[PDB]
């Protein structure tokens, strides 16, 4: 068949996980989507001439850490680690998400992409240079996105898939 990849979108409440994922699937910006609704979505994509089926989990639920998520997270093949460029706390939380991913996957080498969302807003408080410095330190790609304009959205998901395909060849 065509290969199938499980992708997981993680990050703090309100960063735009749902807006991103719905943009990629439904081709429109859905604002104020309920913060607690979780869903999976499927999408066929062609990347570098190979067609793949993406199964994308948009994480939600209660606004705390819960180990009830972790069996689900262990099924992820690649993760988008999303913060909002107008929200310093959401950037500060990225460390915790990467540590939990490494813990559940029991690996130092899990496909991941750092996503700085809401790039359309003028209210940036997270310096692109500091987020780039963090991504360099982790050894993972960094893409600034806007779910609203769609800037960066496809490149974030496609770069993740590329990282997964490379991982699977090691
Ligand atoms: C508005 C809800 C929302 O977007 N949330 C819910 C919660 C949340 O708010 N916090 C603080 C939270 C904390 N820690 C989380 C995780 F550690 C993980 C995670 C594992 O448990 C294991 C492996 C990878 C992980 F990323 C997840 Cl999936 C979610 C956590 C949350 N949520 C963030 C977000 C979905
Ligand atoms: N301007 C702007 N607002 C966004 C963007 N992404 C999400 N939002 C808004 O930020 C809020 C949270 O988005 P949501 O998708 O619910 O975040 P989630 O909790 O991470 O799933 C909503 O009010 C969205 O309309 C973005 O790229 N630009
Ligand atoms: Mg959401």
């Amino acid at each position: 068949g065509m290969t199938e990849y499980k992708l997981v979108v993680v990050g703090a409440c309100g960063v735009g996980k749902s807006a991103l994922t719905i943009q990629l699937i439904q081709n429109h910006f859905v604002d104020e989507y309920d913060p607690t609704i979780e869903d999976s979505y499927r999408k066929q994509v062609v990347i570098d001439g190979e067609t793949s089926l993406l199964d994308i989990l948009d994480t939600a639920g209660q606004e705390e850490y819960s180990a009830m998520r972790d069996q689900y997270m262990r099924t992820g093949e690649g993760f988008l680690l999303v913060f909002a460029i107008n929200n310093t706390k959401s950037f500060e939380d990225i460390h915790h998400y990467r540590e939990q991913i490494k813990r559940v996957k029991d690996s130092e080498d899990v496909p991941m992409v750092l996503v700085g969302n809401k790039s359309d807003l003028p209210s940036r408080t997270v310096d692109t240079k500091q987020a780039q410095d963090l991504a360099r330190s982790y050894g993972i790609p960094f893409i600034e996105t806007s779910a609203k304009t769609r800037q960066g959205v496809d490149d974030a998901f496609y770069t993740l898939i590329r990282e997964i395909r490379k991982h699977k060849e090691k």
